[PDB]
């Protein structure tokens, strides 16, 4: 049966955040694969279902508590599950409609949201951009609240969306980039909440791309370069793998990596 990881933003300090996003990133990949000495998650083809998703349960100070479902194959929340109801987002294909079938199978209480959760759509909902969202322990501790309440009617579908943004960002970006990782760590070190610079929503929107590229790129030069911002939104150029090894964790398998010549 999933591996969990247990997280409270009750506790909270950067070493119980860090010992929790490594933790994640260790249930992500096996180590079998990493390229420029970035891991890369495991292939979606021929991966048993068995070894599909992780769970990521969340626990707050008011004393509620919640379940994530990452998928592995790219460290998407798939859904969720609180007390006996399971959410989970509007799958993409058949064959991820009948992998989450593997998930929480004992709830009674079972529903398919009519959405996707990617940003674009869940940004939507929310009626607010990522930009505009503030991130750190005290969003956190109120998500994890808004998703525990959702199937009382007591939580409304923007706050639902939102609160999704926030575990997406606070869980999964930062198991992807060291560099998010560290950025949710200042937010907890000085207890205050704020929304992510551009140099976060960059990285975020290029992490497909910057998976692709590493992986094409020729012993680690970009065939072509990527553009990502720094905090100010100025340019910053990206030619080479080896900018990024402080910075991103862990990257999608696009494809076999070459022989190493
Ligand atoms: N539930 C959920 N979990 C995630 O971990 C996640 N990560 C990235 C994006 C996103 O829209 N990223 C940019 C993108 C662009 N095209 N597809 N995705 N959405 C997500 N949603």
């Amino acid at each position: 049966q999933y591996p969990i990881i247990n997280f409270t933003t009750a506790g909270a300090t950067v070493q119980s955040y860090t010992n929790f996003i490594r933790a994640v990133r260790g249930r992500l990949t096996t180590g079998a694969d990493v390229r420029h000495e970035i891991p890369v998650l495991p292939n979606r083809v021929g991966l048993p279902i068995n070894q599909r998703f992780i769970l990521v349960e969340l626990s707050n100070h008011a004393e509620l508590s919640v379940t994530l479902a990452l998928d592995v194959t790219n460290a998407y929340v798939v859904g969720y599950r609180a007390g006996n109801s399971a959410y989970f987002f509007h799958p993409d294909n058949q064959e991820d409609a009948e992998a989450i079938t593997h998930l929480f199978t004992d709830v009674q209480n079972r529903y398919t949201f009519a959405f996707g959760g990617n940003y674009d759509r869940l940004e939507q909902l929310a009626g607010n951009l990522r930009e505009n969202i503030e991130l750190g322990n005290g969003p956190l501790e109120e998500a994890i609240s808004a998703l525990y309440y959702y199937s009382t009617g007591g939580t409304q579908l923007p706050t639902l969306a939102r609160s999704f943004i926030i575990c997406i960002q606070m869980i999964s970006e930062a198991a992807r980039f060291q560099y998010i990782e560290g950025e949710m760590r200042t937010r907890i070190r000085y207890n205050r909440r704020s929304a992510p610079d551009p140099s976060v929503i960059t990285l975020e929107n290029s992490w497909g791309r910057l998976s692709t590229a590493i992986q094409e790129s020729n012993q680690g030069a970009f065939a072509s370069p990527i553009q990502l911002q720094r905090r100010n939104g100025s340019k910053f150029s990206v030619y080479d793998v080896s900018i990024l090894i402080p910075i991103i964790a862990l990257m999608v398998y696009r494809c076999a990596p070459p022989p190493s010549s």
